[PDB]
RNA sequence: GGAUUGAAACGCCAUGCUCAGGCUGGCGAGUGGGCGCCACUCUCCA
């Protein structure tokens, strides 16, 4: 079930969708390292729509961006 | 039931492959070659 079809990004791309119980797979780009830039992170909705960047990297096709709400981001 | 740099967003209207031209004039299948040599229907019952 569902609220609203999900999107990938445009309205005019759905996505199928499943919940996972168990193990993730492995991955393409399982034994590479990469480097992306800065991305962006979040738009600040409270302080008048205003962006985030951070520094992305990616390895074992894994990438862990820094918590949002963290205040320290928001400089 | 606030917010996926998102929510809305036509490649569209239409255009001849056309007019016309002979595969034609003409050339012998023709000269001549034995089906021949010889062979019992024949031996019986008023």
């Amino acid at each position: 079930q569902s609220f609203q079809q999900p999107c990938l990004g445009c309205r005019e791309f759905p996505a199928s969708f499943e919940l996972l119980e168990g193990d993730v797979p492995l991955s393409c780009y399982a034994g590479e390292k990469r480097d992306l830039g800065y991305m962006l992170l979040d738009i600040d909705f409270e302080r008048d729509m205003t962006p985030l960047f951070f520094k992305a990297v990616m390895e074992d096709g894994v990438i862990t961006p820094p918590s949002r709400t963290s205040p320290e981001v928001r400089a």
